C-alpha cells in the first residue's frame, strides 16, 4: 500500500497529546455562561460563530498527523456525545482531554494501560450509578424553562419561549426551530395536517375575506395518479352532492375536462369542492399521501399495488376532516378521523426508520410532523439581524431542545459541574483490584473535578479553589459562574440533564482510555 | 476535512480588526457630501467606479484570512444594509468598525463579552425607540425631492426629476431607472397595459411613421389557447366589422389559417386588425391574461375555469378598451372601462401573500406593475458620456430612489448624522444591569457620534470639534459639510430616512457585537 | 471572492496618472500632418501600422494593474470617440490625459473632486455651446474635399476621389471602402441590381461576344420554389411571347421538363428567355427575391403564407426592367421599375434592421447595398503595394469618410485645434458657484489650449510659442503645421467637422472628470 511511517512511544504520545490539547484548548474557551465565541472560516461563504463545541471540534483538521489522531478522537467523543445527547460537547472534551492527559503521564515501563482502561471504565460506571440516585425527575414547567435557559446559555426568553412551545404542544410533541425572517423569535403553532400546496383555481374560494377556501365536516379524495378524464370524477362528486358535505380533492395534478367539471358544478349551482395538487416530490408524494390517507381515514387511488380506481368509490373509501382551510400557498386539514391505533402504529413505524437511517434527506421529518400534527407541532422561528447571528442563537436553541428533552426522558441533576463532584465520594468507596485499576479510578476521580474548575476559569476567577470550597460545602450549594458568587444551585436554576452529565463522561472516558493504551502509531507520509 | 490553522486571543482579534480596519477605511471615503469616489478593477471590462459603500465592500477579499474573516463581517453588514434599506451603507460600515474596535479594546480576563453584546444591543433598542420618537412622517413633495438630492449626494435635477415621477404615478407606484442612449437623463412615464411583445406580421401597419399600430376605441380579443384554427376567428372579425371597430387580438399565438385570413383580408378596405402573442412564458401567462381581462373588464377563451369557446362571442365581449398602441418589440393598452373592486382586491391579494415564499419572490411585483398600469409607471432614462458613468450615477439614482421610499413608509430625521448624536442622551438614562452592560452602553454611546465626525472628516475639517458643537448646540441645527458652516438641518434640507438610519445601526451593532464574542480563530492552511 | 490588495490617495492617483501617461504619450505622437505612425505587433500575422489614435490605445494594456485602470479609462475615451464620431481620437486621448493630470494635481484635503467635476461639465458645455456658435455648414463641394484631404492626412486623392463619390451617390448616400488589387485607388460606383449568379444553361447566350444573354425592356419572373414542372412554368411564357418581351427567371432552381422546355423555345423559335438561380443561401433568399421583387415593381411567387401560384399569372405580377445583362458567373438587371416610396420605404426597414442587429452577418449590408442600387452605392478600392499599406491607408479613408458626414449633418470649424482655443473666451465669461467648480473651469481652459500645441510639437516646433501667437493673433487665422507658417484657417482648408470636436472633448473631459475624483482603488493580485 502507501508508503508510511510509525512511532514509538511516549515521543508519538507527546505529539497526538499535543493534538488533543490544540483541539480540547480551542474549544474550551466556550464552555459556561461567561464562555466565548469561536469563529470559523468557511469555504464559500462568510465565517460561522458559534458557542457548540462539537461544531469547534469538527471544523479543527491538523497537518501533523499524529496530532490530527489525538484531533480526531477527541472530536469523535464530541460528536458521539452531540449525537447521543445533543449538548454537554465542550464537558465531553475537556473530559476526555483530562483522561487522555492524567492517562499517559501514568504510564511507565511496569504499567498495563489497558488495565488502567478496565479500572477508569469501573470508575464511570460507579460513577453513573451515583448520577442516576441523584437524578431527581423534571415535574413543574418551571424547571424546564431553567433547563432550557441555561443550556441556552442564560438566555430567559429562550426558555421561556421553549416552554410555552412544550406546553402548549406536549413534553414529548413535535417542537422544530427555523429561520426567521423577522427581528425577533417567534412561536408559531401548527395543528391539522398542514402542507405546501394551494387550490389550483382560484375560482374556488368562497370567503372572500383572507381569499380562503373554508370548508368544515368534509370529505377527502386521495389520488396517486392525475385526474382529468371525467369518467373517474363524476361517483365522486355524486356521493359527495348526495350527503351535502364538502370535498376536498388531492392529487399529482387535476386538470383536463375534471377541473373543468368542478369550477362549473363550483361556480353554477354552488357545489362545494376544492382541488389541490398532491405534495408533491417522486416518491415521498405516495408515501405523504398514505400518510393523509391513515389519518384522515380512507385509501388512496391509483397504482401501489391493489389498484382501487376512481370511478368505483363508497363513502368508506374516501376521508373525513373536522375542518379544512386552503389558500393559493398551502393546504391545512383539521381533526381528520381514522383508526388511532394505525396512525400511531404508523408514527411508530416512521420514526423506526428514520432511527436507522439519518440521511440529509430530512422528509421524514416532514411526514413526521405532519402525521403527528393532531397533536400539534410548534415551529421555532428564530430572529436575529443577520444570518450569522441567527446561526448562533439556533444553534443555542437546539441546544437546550435536546436538553430539556433529555431532562423530561431521564432527569435533572446539579448544574455548573457540580453533579460530577458530588460523584467522587462513591469512588472513594472502591475496592480496585490492583494498582492498574486503582490508577484508572485517580484518573476519573481527577477528570470529575475538570468541568467546573473550566466553568470558572472562563469566568477570570480561581477555578480549582472554587471547586474545593464547593466540595467543603454542602451539597445543595455551588457555584454561580454568572452571578460571581455561591448559591443553592436547584433553587437558583442551574441544572443540568441527567442523561447529557451521563453521555458526556461515558463516551469521552470511552474514547480516551483507549487512546491512553497506544504504544505505537502508524501514519502516511506527506 | 482540510487541514486547518487556529489563533487565540487578542492576536487574531488584532488580525481580525485589521481586516475590518482596512475595508472601512476603503468604505469612508465617500461617505457625505464632500466624500470621494472608488475605482475597482474589472476581471472583463473596463473599470467601476463607485461612491455606493457596499459595492466598494463587496469588492475586498484578503489573502489574510484572519483578516478575510473580518472583511467578510463586514461585508455582511454592508450587503444586509443594502438589502433591508437600500441606502445607508457606508455608515452601516463605519458605525460597525466602531462597534468592533470599541469592542475588542475593552475586552479583557474578567470581562463577559456575550453580555456587553446584550448591553450593546440594550442600547440599539433604546436607541431606535428614540430614533422613532424623533421621526416625523414626510408631507410636502419638496421634502421628496430634498431627501432624494441627499441621497443623490447633492444633484438637484435626480432628486427633481425623482419628485416629478413620484408625483405622476404615486408614492408608491412603481418607478424604475434604465440607462439612456441621450447624454441627459429623461424622465418616461408609461401609462396602460404595458407588455413587451410585437405583432406577428408586418402588413398591420396603420401610420407609417414610427411603424406602429395606433388604433382607438378598439375591441378586444383574449385566448388561453393558440389560435392557429378554421372558423374559430371568423366570428370574432364578422362582429367586429358589424360595429366598424378595430379589434386587437392576444393569444399564445396566432398563425395557420387564421393569420392567413387577417392578412390578407386585412389589406382590403381599410378595416383596422391587429395580432400579437401572449405575454406567455408557460404558467404566467394566464395570470397575465387575467389581469387584462379583468382591467379592460371581464374577458376568457381558451381552456377553462368557467368555459367560454371562441366560437360563440356577442358585441359586449370580451372587454373594453379605448386606444391601442403597439411595435415590433411591445405592446400598449389604455382606456380600460368599469373596475376597481378587482384590482383591490388583487392589491389585497398581494399584500397578504408574498409574506410566505419571501426569499426571493418578487413577481408579485411584476404583478402589481402591470395591474397597477391604469395609474402608471415610470422609466428613469439616466444619460451621461460613458457606460461608467452611467453606472456611478444609476447607482446614486436607485440609492436616492430607495431612500424616498423609505422616507414615505417609515418617515424622515435629522441628516448629517444628528439623529443618531441626538439619541445620546437617551442612552444617558438607562439602567445598566452590571459592568459589561454598561461596557456595551458605553461603546454604542461613542459609535453614535461616528457618522457625522466621518462626514466631517472627509470635508477635510476637524470633525470631532464639529461633533461637540452639534452637542452643544440646539436640536435643530447641525452641521452643512458641503457648504462648510452650521444651519438649521430641516429648513436646509439635511434630512434621512429614518428607516435607513435604524437599519444600518440595527446590522452593524447586529454583526459587530458578536464579532467581538470572539476568543479563537479557525481558518484554513494556504 | 478573488483575493484582492488596495491603494490610498495620492500614491494610488500617481500610478493611474503614470498609465494614462503612457497611453497618452503612445497615441500622441500620431497627431496632425507631421505626425508619425506606431506599429503594433499582432498575434498570428504581420505587424499593424496605424496613425489611428483609437487603435494605438486599444492594443496598450499594462501588467501593473493600477496603471492598466488608468490605460482601460483612456482607451474607454478613444473608443467611444471613434464609435461617436469616427475620428478626433487622438484628440480626445490628449484632451482627456490633459483634465486627469491637470485634474489630479489641483486636489488636496479641502478639495471636493465630484465638485470640480461639476466644474468642469459646466465649462465643457459653455464650450460646446459657442463651438456651436462658432459653427458654419458645409455648402460647396470643395469643403468635403478639404474636409477629408485633412481627416486623411494631407493625401488630396483621397478627399478628391470622397468628393467625387459624394457627388455622384449624394450627401447621405452609401460609400463602404474594401481592399483593392490594383496597386492605386478606384472609385467604383454601382447602380442597378447586381448578383453572383450566373444562366443555367449555355444555351441562354444571346451575343456571342463575351458570350452574355443581353436583354432591354425585359420582364422578370420570381419563383421562391423550384421550377420543374411544365404546368407551372407556360403560362408564364405565354404572356411573354404575347407582349413581345424578353424575359428573364430567378428561382430556387430551373430545371426539370421546365428547363427543356425553355432551350427547346430558345433554341428552335428564338424566344427571349433566360433562368438563373436564387443568389442563394436558405432564409437569406427570400429577402433578397422579395427585394428584387419590390425593386422591380411585381410579387414573389411560391409559399410565405398568402401563396401565388405560377399556374396564375398576370402581367402586374411579374417585374418590368430597362435592361438585364447575364453571364456564366453573374447576373446584372438594370433600370426596373416599381413603387418608389415602396422601395425607399424597404431601405428605410433594412438600415433599421442592420442598425439595431448585433451581428457578424453583414449580408444585410449586401442585401442594402441592392436594394439601394439605381440610386447608387459607391466602393472605394483602395491600393497600395502591401497589406499592412492597405489596412493603414483604409484606416485613414474611413477616418475622412465619416468625417465628411459628421461635417455635412453637423457642421464645419476651425482647424489645427483653434475652434477650442477661440472657446477660451466663453470660459473667462463664467460665473463660478465656489472654489472647486473655478478649479474645474482652469482645468479645462488650460486642456483647451493642449490640441493645437500637440500638433505643433510633432511639427517640431515650439507649440506653446504657436498657441501664443495665434490666441493672440485674429480668429480667422492659425499655423499651417505642415506648411510651417501662420495662414488663413478656412481659406487654406484646415478645417475640422464641429461634431468631431464636441464629441472628443466631451467624452475626454466626461470620463476622466470622473478619474480625478478617486480616492480609494481596488485591485485584483497577480
Ligand atoms: N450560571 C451558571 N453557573 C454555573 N454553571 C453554569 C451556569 N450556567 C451554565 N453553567 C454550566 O455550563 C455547562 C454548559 O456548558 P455549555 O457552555 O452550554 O456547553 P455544553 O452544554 O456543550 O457543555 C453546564 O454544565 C452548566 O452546569
Ligand atoms: N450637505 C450635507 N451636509 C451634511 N451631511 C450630509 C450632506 N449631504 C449628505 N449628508 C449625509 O451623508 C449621509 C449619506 O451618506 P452617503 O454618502 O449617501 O453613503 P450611504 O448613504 O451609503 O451611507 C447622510 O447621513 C447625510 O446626513
Ligand atoms: N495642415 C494642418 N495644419 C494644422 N493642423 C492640422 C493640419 N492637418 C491636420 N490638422 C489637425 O490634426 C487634427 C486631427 O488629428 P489626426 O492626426 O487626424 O488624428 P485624429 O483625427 O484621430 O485626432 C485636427 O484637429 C486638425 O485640426
Ligand atoms: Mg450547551
Ligand atoms: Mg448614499
Ligand atoms: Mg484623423
Amino acid at each position: 500500500g502507501s508508503a508510511k511511517d510509525v512511532k514509538f512511544g511516549a515521543d508519538a504520545r507527546a505529539l497526538m497529546l499535543q493534538g488533543v490539547d490544540l483541539l480540547a484548548d480551542a474549544v474550551a474557551v466556550t464552555m459556561g455562561p461567561k464562555g466565548r465565541t469561536v469563529i470559523i472560516e468557511q469555504s464559500w461563504g462568510s465565517p460561522k460563530v458559534t458557542k457548540d463545541g462539537v461544531t469547534v471540534a469538527k471544523s479543527i483538521d491538523l497537518k501533523d498527523k499524529y496530532k490530527n489522531i489525538g484531533a480526531k478522537l477527541v472530536q469523535d467523543v464530541a460528536n458521539n456525545t452531540n449525537e447521543e445527547a445533543g449538548d454537554g460537547t465542550t464537558t465531553a472534551t475537556v473530559l476526555a482531554r483530562s483522561i487522555a492527559k492524567e492517562g499517559f503521564e501514568k504510564i511507565s515501563k511496569g504499567a498495563n494501560p489497558v488495565e488502567i482502561r478496565r479500572g477508569v471504565m469501573l470508575a464511570v460506571d460507579a460513577v453513573i450509578a451515583e448520577l442516576k440516585k441523584q437524578s431527581k425527575p423534571v415535574t413543574t414547567p418551571e424547571e424546564i424553562a431553567q433547563v432550557a435557559t441555561i443550556s441556552a446559555n442564560g438566555d430567559k426568553e429562550i426558555g421561556n419561549i421553549i416552554s410555552d412551545a412544550m406546553k402548549k404542544v406536549g413534553r414529548k410533541g413535535v417542537i422544530t426551530v427555523k429561520d426567521g425572517k423577522t427581528l425577533n423569535d417567534e412561536l408559531e403553532i401548527i395543528e391539522g395536517m398542514k402542507f405546501d400546496r394551494g387550490y389550483i383555481s382560484p375560482y374556488f374560494i368562497n370567503t372572500s375575506k383572507g381569499q380562503k377556501c373554508e370548508f368544515q365536516d368534509a370529505y377527502v379524495l386521495l389520488s396517486e395518479k392525475k385526474i382529468s378524464s371525467i369518467q373517474s370524477i363524476v361517483p365522486a362528486l355524486e356521493i359527495a352532492n348526495a350527503h351535502r358535505k364538502p370535498l376536498v380533492i388531492i392529487a399529482e395534478d387535476v386538470d383536463g375536462e375534471a377541473l373543468s367539471t368542478l369550477v362549473l358544478n363550483r361556480l353554477k349551482v354552488g357545489l362545494q369542492v376544492v382541488a389541490v395538487k398532491a405534495p408533491g416530490f417522486g416518491d415521498n408524494r405516495k408515501n405523504q399521501l398514505k400518510d393523509m390517507a391513515i389519518a384522515t381515514g380512507g385509501a388512496v387511488f391509483g397504482e401501489e399495488g391493489l389498484t382501487l380506481n376512481l370511478e368505483d368509490v363508497q363513502p368508506h373509501d374516501l376521508g373525513k376532516v373536522g375542518k379544512v382551510i386552503v389558500t393559493k400557498d398551502d393546504a391545512m386539514l383539521l381533526k381528520g378521523k381514522g383508526d388511532k391505533a394505525q396512525i400511531e402504529k404508523r408514527i411508530q413505524e416512521i420514526i423506526e426508520q428514520l432511527d436507522v437511517t439519518t440521511s440529509e434527506y430530512e422528509k421524514e421529518k416532514l411526514n413526521e410532523r405532519l402525521a403527528k400534527l393532531s397533536d400539534g407541532v410548534a415551529v421555532l422561528k428564530v430572529g436575529g439581524t443577520s444570518d450569522v447571528e441567527v446561526n448562533e442563537k439556533k444553534d443555542r436553541v437546539t441546544d437546550a431542545l435536546n436538553a430539556t428533552r433529555a431532562a423530561v426522558e431521564e432527569g435533572i441533576v446539579l448544574g455548573g459541574g457540580c453533579a460530577l463532584l458530588r460523584c467522587i465520594p462513591a469512588l472513594d468507596s472502591l475496592t480496585p483490584a490492583n494498582e492498574d485499576q486503582k490508577i484508572g479510578i485517580e484518573i476519573i476521580k481527577r477528570t470529575l473535578k475538570i468541568p467546573a474548575m473550566t466553568i470558572a476559569k472562563n469566568a477570570g476567577v480561581e477555578g480549582s479553589l472554587i471547586v474545593e470550597k464547593i466540595m467543603q460545602s454542602s451539597s445543595e450549594v455551588g457555584y454561580d459562574a454568572m452571578a460571581g458568587d455561591f448559591v443553592n444551585m436547584v433553587e437558583k436554576g442551574i441544572i443540568d440533564p441527567t442523561k447529557v452529565v451521563r453521555t458526556a463522561l461515558l463516551d469521552a472516558a470511552g474514547v480516551a482510555s483507549l487512546l491512553t493504551t497506544a504504544e505505537v502509531v502508524v501514519t502516511e507520509i506527506p
